């Protein structure tokens, strides 16, 4: 089916997901000189103190760390958002080389990877309903640059050997996602979409200004994962990113000057 190869990648997706050519597609390039500071944007409220991680899964496109979203345990509020968004999972997109891998770009700069913390608007009851709504999701996006190691990422790196191939999962309880954040919560925000099929236009994107630093060894271990299932020819899971899409009739707002 769809993927990231030459024969099933982002240039092909529109044939089965025509919204790929829609009016609010993600990711986008963040032109920092064209984004407008909005002094009415509130601070983000990230409340992960009670987060309950469950499992890590290689789904053939990335790996997801999944959370208990049956109660308000780990929630995102504030910023541009109305209402409460529950954390359901996080995942990454990354490159084959340190100079590429992020989906969003900043003044056309690509980061080595991008973390997506996916939340859904609790007024819609469940995630499947939320993705059908224009304000159903809020994804907190965080850039990764290669430099010093991120201690809060190491527990994720440690377990990747056990989920090398598509369909493999492992217990991943008691993981604190607060260890994945930068110091500052300054952000850009704009209305967009899922960056993989079904490409639904349901996401308020909140992209942090400050990248996190991860070590070359940490991202190298990302690149040892496999797109393929066990017993199939090995295809390294690398370059699972969609390139920047036309901004069209949208304005990116900044919470900071
Ligand atoms: C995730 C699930 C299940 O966890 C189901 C359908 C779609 C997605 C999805 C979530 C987030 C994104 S992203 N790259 O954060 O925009 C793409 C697909
Ligand atoms: N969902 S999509 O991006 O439009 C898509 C789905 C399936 C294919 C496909 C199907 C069968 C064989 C091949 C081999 O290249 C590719 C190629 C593209
Ligand atoms: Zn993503």
């Amino acid at each position: 089916h769809w993927g990231y190869g030459k024969h099933n990648g982002p240039e092909h997706w529109h044939k089965d997901f025509p919204i790929a050519k829609g009016e609010r597609q993600s990711p986008v390039d963040i032109d920092t000189h064209t984004a407008k500071y909005d002094p009415s944007l509130k601070p983000l409220s990230v409340s992960y103190d009670q987060a309950t991680s469950l499992r890590i899964l290689n789904n053939g496109h990335a790996f997801n760390v999944e959370f208990d979203d049956s109660q308000d345990k780990a929630v995102l509020k504030g910023g541009p958002l109305d209402g409460t968004y529950r954390l359901i999972q996080f995942h990454f997109h990354w490159g084959s080389l340190d100079g590429q891998g992020s989906e969003h770009t900043v003044d056309k700069k690509k980061y080595a990877a991008e973390l997506h913390l996916v939340h859904w608007n609790t007024k819609y009851g469940d995630f499947g309903k939320a993705v059908q709504q224009p304000d159903g999701l809020a994804v907190l996006g965080i850039f990764l640059k290669v430099g010093s190691a991120k201690p809060g990422l190491q527990k994720v790196v440690d377990v990747l050997d056990s989920i090398k191939t598509k369909g493999k999962s492992a217990d991943f309880t008691n993981f604190d996602p607060r260890g994945l954040l930068p110091e500052s919560l300054d952000y850009w925000t704009y209305p967009g979409s899922l960056t993989t099929p079904p490409l639904l236009e349901c996401v308020t994107w909140i992209v942090l200004k400050e990248p996190i630093s991860v070590s070359s060894e940490q991202v190298l271990k990302f690149r040892k994962l496999n797109f393929n299932g066990e017993g199939e020819p090995e295809e390294l899971m690398v370059d699972n990113w969609r390139p920047a899409q036309p901004l069209k009739n949208r304005q990116i707002k900044a919470s900071f000057k």
